[PDB]
């Protein structure tokens, strides 16, 4: 019969393992920290992407820190539990107005910290004894609560948290992992609580995180990179396949960051190794979004996978528009134009293959204009059944719109 | 120590396995699907239970589409993965008004189907990708997502779609199963979200479906049979047990269908068997159903399950009816009487009986307009002090509403 697995270890998104004597402490887009400890000395080093919010400095290790993230007003440095010394957290909240630049949190005896987070004045950090605590950038203390399973890793953007955690075990090279999503708004709420998380199949998970635009995503070993689709009712879609990417088993590719829209899969190609090289640095390279749909090599395949990205492209931008964070809005604008564009030349190929029903279910997701748009096209020809049918279809949604 | 147990198989609801030369493949509510394979040729048969939507058909291909559904407008259509090739999809949309009558899709490398089925325009495929695939009968790709797992089964109807893939493994004969659901409307919804599903200790799924207003059913291995209450916060509630009717003498029901009005599940008798041969033709069986209430003999005990049998299946139609679809205003106004002469039965038995606090807590179950009939029973019966608290709570619902 199956065989039970092991349990794969927690992991913070950005921090290279802790057995290299130099190593990344966190990659974020906001910056870049790095570490080094050998024999006789230890120290921190911190680099910004944009040096108007402070300089790029060299920091000493005083706390052992192990795990760390930064933002644009604040950074978290923190450690895992130990018998001799507490596990701690300490911020420094470099852009402070007052006395408020910096403070420290040591944990009780045995509870550790596997992973941090920060977002829009406020900070978050979680123990293997299955509990959470939230913060504010100024100091003052928030809420705690505790979780399903023993916790795995954790992220967050603006005001919401993504959380992943063991919810049982694997069996056959299997292993099994749960999700949350929790929302630090003006009602606090929790919109998917603790579902299984997909993966692909005897996978591990590699990186979690959130796109620029506040969506998030994540990637396991076999480079199904996934995002929530809120159009779909809060479900996980693939969106990159980087295996495809890479040129073979050599390869693994490491996340810096992702933005949905504009376009860019930020990420190292690693070779030899599941993390990059802490010296000679690599260059990071920028990828883009394939879907794993059917037909690929066909271009009516291409337009397919380009209609099923727009969409998702402005979705997370009217969630945007909808919780109140900014965006641009040229990106909403091309979205929404280019999958009009697209359906419509799906629609026109479909009725020069004279399928009536297929150009009446492309037909159905498009505004009334492309839909007499269509009708022209079921006129060119002389499809006079497929352009009644628009019509009538283009009658039936103006009786709601 | 303690023994875990293997995953069951993938299987598709209505059929028959490999078993048979000439096994059943598909019989649903609208028509019947046969699949031949033997040591040189392979070939499928289709039926419609009136030869009006289509008539008998014959098929044949090289590769063996072993996975089948049938639907009143399409016939959808997979085969499995070979050493030569990976899995192709395919459709037959008898019921099109021109050539349009057929479709064909080849899906990517290496990959396989488990499962298939079919909706109101829609269709969908699970995948061991450990994706789900969505598609129109036109042949349009709709949304491709994740899972959790392997998928043991599909089913559909409408624009509810079932899901159900192993969330774990059980131990000790036991299996660990969870269930996915989605309603595929303009603004998309998710009722289940992978929540592990409910079964009778060591038992296996055994079969999958909707009845015909467009409820989700199962029915596992022992024979009991379930559906989802979804007025009652989407519970799972047991309706029947088929192994006890004709004093056992099949070794299984095989179900075909189930409907309301009249109270009807159709099944096929199997002698010796777990699943029904396809020759000669098998007479249908037709049962009421059996809700697992206590002390149910008697006639006392059979009244309550005979009220509460009847919202069991019709929190459905106030969906059906409040979302903008087709339901059966017949069996809203059948049923609304129903629940209040019962009612007022029961009421009256329990006055006969001298438990007056029956006779209240039904009141509190009635309608107002009963509620007056309640104390129209009472004071016909002499009994005052029953009526009085009755008329108080009769004027608060009044209040109420």
């Amino acid at each position: 019969g199956p065989m039970p697995t092991p349990r794969q270890k927690p992991f913070q998104s950005g921090s290279t393992p802790l057995h290299l004597t130099h190593r990344f402490m966190v990659w974020n887009s906001i910056g870049i920290i790095r570490c080094y400890n050998d024999e006789q000395d230890n120290a921190i080093d911190v680099e910004f992407h944009d040096t108007s919010i402070h300089h790029a400095t060299h920091l000493s290790n005083t706390l052992n820190y192990t795990i760390a993230d930064l933002s644009h007003e604040a950074i978290l440095l923190a450690c895992e539990s130990t018998d001799e010394l507490a596990s701690k957290l300490h911020c420094l909240h470099f852009s402070s107005w007052d006395s408020s630049k910096e403070w420290i949190i040591d944990l009780p005896q045995n509870e550790d910290i596997e992973a941090i987070c920060l977002g829009q004045g406020w900070a978050a950090a979680a123990t293997s004894a299955l509990l959470l605590r939230l913060f504010t950038i100024g100091g003052v203390q928030k809420e705690v609560f505790s979780l399903a399973g023993p916790v795995v890793s954790m992220a967050g953007h603006g005001e919401q948290l993504f959380i992943v955690y063991h919810r049982g075990t694997g069996f056959d090279g299997d292993q099994c992992l749960g999700v949350q999503l929790l929302e630090l708004g003006k009602k606090k709420k929790q919109i998917l609580h603790g579902d299984p998380l997909p993966l692909t199949r005897k996978s591990y998970l590699a990186w979690i995180g959130f796109s620029a635009e506040g969506t998030p995503c994540y990637v396991d070993s076999e480079g199904i990179v996934r995002m929530l689709n809120r159009g779909l009712g809060n479900t996980w879609t693939p969106i990159c396949n980087t295996r495809e990417h890479c040129k073979g088993k050599s390869d693994h590719y490491w996340v810096v960051g992702i933005h949905e829209n504009p376009q860019q899969l930020r990420c190292i190609p690693c070779k030899g190794s599941r993390f990059p090289p802490t010296l000679p640095r690599p260059a990071v390279a920028i990828l883009s979004f394939k879907l794993p749909y059917c037909q690929i090599a066909t271009e009516k395949g291409q337009m397919e996978e380009q209609f099923w990205r727009s969409v998702i492209f402005h979705n997370h931008l009217d969630y945007l528009a909808k919780n109140g964070y900014e965006y641009e809005e040229s990106t909403k604008n091309q979205a929404t134009k280019e999958q009009q564009e697209l359906l419509m030349k799906m629609l026109a190929l479909s009725c020069k293959l004279e399928r009536e029903f297929r150009c009446v279910e492309l037909a159905d997701l498009m505004t009334q204009n492309a839909v007499n748009l269509a009708i022209k096209y079921a006129s060119r020809s002389r499809k006079l059944i497929l352009a009644q049918k628009l019509s009538e279809l283009a009658v039936e949604k103006a009786a709601e719109l």
